[PDB]
């Protein structure tokens, strides 16, 4: 057996190494230490000294230098013995506090072990470098593992889910918390593989198949939707749900995608540094010369979508090699390869279209000379040129009931053209994530375990509206954990009259949730509809309304003082400035009908579907205008919580080690903070001072039973039972406390007692044995 072949992979990887002769001699030592400050003004950073001497309410040590300073105990932070430095799991540290909650991240990390419990939940700081544990054979270890007999690993959580799944029959999700470049998405990868490969069947294609399938989606949807940010080089710019549903039996019976608030803005606009999605740089650098000529393509460079952040190359990466991927994904799916043709065309023809130059004509509106793109353009899309023409710069509108034809300038223009463009991708991708999803679901669900893989928290230097929709989702994530970790938990000790004395653990971002989608009053994204709706609004009577209804009166609001048009929201994770430049237009999401009555003539069967499925091309009305995109945000976003909360949840919070996407180098300040916003040591000073063990006197009758003397599975009281089946043993009663529906335990209590008699072969059935018929 690997687990206990020390000298195993499993041993080689995921255990921490064994200490030296020195080190024992350390160990046993009978020396105190302190973790300290050298420099009050920096707070995280510590150093280890010498407990020297100490009084009733004081301790006196000695620093590194040589100099002595006391603190009162109250505000001592004691280093714990080291003998606990890489322990698995914190919720077993004597001493519970920062530094030494980080310093066993710290010794565990620098030994390549990213992985470690705070309790129910698992944290997992990026390693930034490869880390063979991901091997089918890791994969088997884990398999249909109790969490305690094998160390902390994605795939255990994943399993422990999996068997509450079969076991309470009671849906299950995976929420994995964390901010830009922390590891979600490769943490959300790990937990499909193994549920695929664990609870899939072993390969009948329709679940050895429909399994390849549901892992070969995912590389599409990395190829459309994700991107280089300066905070990551495969930033996920559209949030998702993957749900994996199980037949009655407990085999994947299939899986469904639920995408979300995709970065369209992406596609006309990079930052610099950073780049357009990489499916753009794929099919560029890595499509036929037959196929480049017939997209009329050419040079990233050369397209103007392309060439203006600086940035054409990701550091690793071979976007020819990755294009491949893609297609190989493509035809695992089902994607016809005409379709997939169409899929460039599209995304060849959303390029030229970028290189649509329009000038001013003798007058002012617009004019473009040069119709060597536009053709281009209308030419793989299947579409009328001139029609494009005129769509884009003479759009026919209606005044009052009149039609009259409008004459865009050239800034109107060109911001028709992208509305046209982001309009064309969003679609894509939602038709893409749509034709998918009807490949991997083809059976009613039994059970499903779901696996929320968002955007992260992310704080640009120009923020917007996109930056203020994702960071409100993260806000929401965080106070999901909070509720569920202390007000449920703390909710069922109240009643239950455990006498349990009320915890405050300060976590609680309500009123930052409230300030952005609250109705009565109204918060941020609820003035901005109204703006949106207002005939004469603009970015500054926008701006205005909101200083005007928080500036100086909400705590979480901020109006700065240098500046006009940005406005400062106080988040969990920080507080971030949100310049309020264009969110009319882009809440409004406007696209003149000539355009979509362009493309509804298309001669590509995949291009005309995005302007006629309905489900596609339309848009809910809400009274007069359509849905804001900040009201279906808010909808959909409200359906997901209303799912999650129909679910048995499991936390993991990934933590970047820093700031820079390299390994080796955990800096301080930066995982103390998101330590600190997480509410990671609130996480593990709950489960500590709790009783989070507990069982109905009914199932007390499912484990605890023989236990004792007398006393069965069968009883007329079985609370009468209870102090009986423990008492013989007699358990700490001091551990567990019987309050009553049912009896809680505290600490993993019910688990020493459950060792107690779990693991005993003693009479477990080695009493039948003893004067069998060996008596004649
Ligand atoms: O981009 C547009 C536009 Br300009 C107009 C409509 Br009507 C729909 C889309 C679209 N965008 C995303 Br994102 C999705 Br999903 C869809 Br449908
Ligand atoms: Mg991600």
């Amino acid at each position: 057996n690997p687990i206990h072949d020390r000298t195993s992979d499993y041993h080689k990887y995921l255990k921490v190494k064994q200490g030296d002769s020195d080190l024992f001699k350390l160990t046993v030592s009978d020396k105190r230490y302190i973790w300290y400050n050298p420099d009050p003004k920096e707070r995280d950073s510590y150093e280890c000294g010498e407990i020297v001497s100490e009084t009733s309410d004081s301790f006196t040590f000695k620093t590194v230098d040589g100099q002595d300073r006391q603190v009162k105990k109250d505000d001592a932070n004691q280093r714990n013995p080291i003998k606990f430095d890489g322990v698995e799991d914190m919720s077993e540290l004597s001493y519970l506090n920062e530094p030494a909650v980080f310093h066993n991240l710290r010794v565990r990390y620098n030994q390549d072990l990213i992985y470690t419990y705070s309790g129910l939940f698992l944290v997992a700081v990026n390693p930034f470098k490869r880390i063979p544990i991901y091997t089918q054979e890791m994969v088997d270890i884990f398999k249909g593992r109790r969490r305690n007999e094998v160390a902390p690993h994605i795939f255990a959580i994943s399993d422990v889910a999996y068997r509450s799944m079969l076991d309470d029959r009671q849906n299950q999700s995976l929420l994995i918390t964390g901010e830009s470049g922390a590891g979600k998405t490769e943490n959300t990868k790990k937990v499909i593989q193994y549920l695929a490969s664990v609870a899939g069947r072993n390969q009948a294609n329709g679940s050895g198949v429909l399994e390849q399938q549901i892992l070969q989606a995912n590389p599409i949807l990395e190829a459309f939707g994700n991107a280089k940010t300066t905070r990551n080089n495969n930033s996920s710019r559209f949030g998702k749900f993957i749900e994996i549903q199980f037949n009655s039996a407990g085999f994947i019976s299939g899986a469904s995608i639920q995408s979300y608030l995709l970065e369209k803005s992406r596609v006309v606009f990079q930052s610099e540094t950073e780049r357009n999605y990489h499916i753009f740089y794929q099919l560029l650098a890595g499509a036929t010369a037959e196929e480049k000529k017939a997209l009329h393509l050419a040079g990233p460079e050369s397209f103007n979508y392309l060439n203006q952040s600086g940035c054409v190359d990701i550091k690793g990466v071979s976007d020819s090699e990755e294009f491949k991927i893609t297609r190989q994904a493509m035809d695992i799916v089902g994607f016809s390869q005409e379709e997939q043709m169409s899929i460039f065309k599209i995304i060849a023809g959303i390029l030229h279209l970028g290189n649509i130059k329009f000038e001013k004509g003798a007058g002012e509106g617009a004019v473009l000379k040069d119709k060597t793109a536009l053709n281009a353009a209308s030419t793989v899309f299947g579409v009328n040129p001139s029609v494009l023409e005129k769509a884009l710069m003479e759009p026919r509108i209606l005044a009052g009931r009149d039609l009259v034809a409008q004459h865009l300038n050239v800034e109107k223009s060109s911001s028709s053209r992208d509305a046209l463009v982001k309009a064309l991708y969003g679609r894509l991708f939602l038709w893409l994530v749509k034709k998918i999803n009807n490949v991997l679901c083809q059976e009613r669900k039994a059970y499903f375990i779901g696996v929320l893989d968002i955007s992260g928290f992310e704080i640009f230097k120009v923020n917007s509206f996109e930056q203020l929709c994702i960071n409100y989702t993260n806000e929401k994530l965080q106070q999901f954990f909070n509720h569920h970790m202390f007000k449920l938990e703390q909710e069922e000790y109240l009643k239950e009259k455990i006498n349990w004395t009320f915890i405050d653990f300060g976590l609680d971002s309500q009123a930052t949730i409230d300030l952005i989608d609250g109705r009565q009053p109204p918060g941020i994204l609820a003035l901005l509809d109204e703006q949106s709706v207002f005939p004469n609004a603009t970015d500054n009577t926008l701006i205005t309304k909101l200083h005007s209804h928080f500036s100086k009166k909400n705590a979480k609001y901020e109006e700065p003082r240098f500046s006009k048009t940005e406005f400062g929201v106080t988040h969990y994770a920080g507080q971030v400035m949100y310049e309020i430049q264009d969110w009319l237009e882009k809440n409004k999401d406007p696209l003149q009908q000539d355009l979509e009555l362009c493309f509804k003539d298309s001669s590509d069967n995949v291009v005309t579907k995005l302007f006629n499925d309905p489900n596609i091309a339309s848009r809910a009305k809400k009274g007069a205008n359509f849905i804001t995109v900040a009201a279906q945000y808010k909808e959909q976003l409200a359906s997901l919580m209303a799912t999650l909360e129909t679910t048995n949840p499991h936390f993991v919070r990934c933590i970047i080690p820093n700031n820079k996407q390299l390994p080796a180098k955990l800096e301080d300040k930066v995982v103390l903070d998101q330590l600190r916003c997480n509410g990671v040591l609130e996480g593990i000073r709950i489960t500590r001072k709790g009783f989070p063990n507990r069982i109905i006197y009914a199932d007390f009758v499912k484990r605890y039973y023989l236990l004792a003397p007398n006393v069965p599975r069968d009883a007329e009281d079985s609370q009468k039972a209870t102090d009986a089946v423990l008492k013989h043993l007699n358990i700490d009663p001091e551990q567990y406390r019987f309050g009553i529906t049912k009896i809680f335990f505290r600490a993993g209590q019910l688990a020493r007692i459950e060792e107690a008699r779990e693991q005993r072969l003693e009479s477990n059935e080695p009493p039948m044995d003893f004067d069998d018929d060996i008596p004649f």
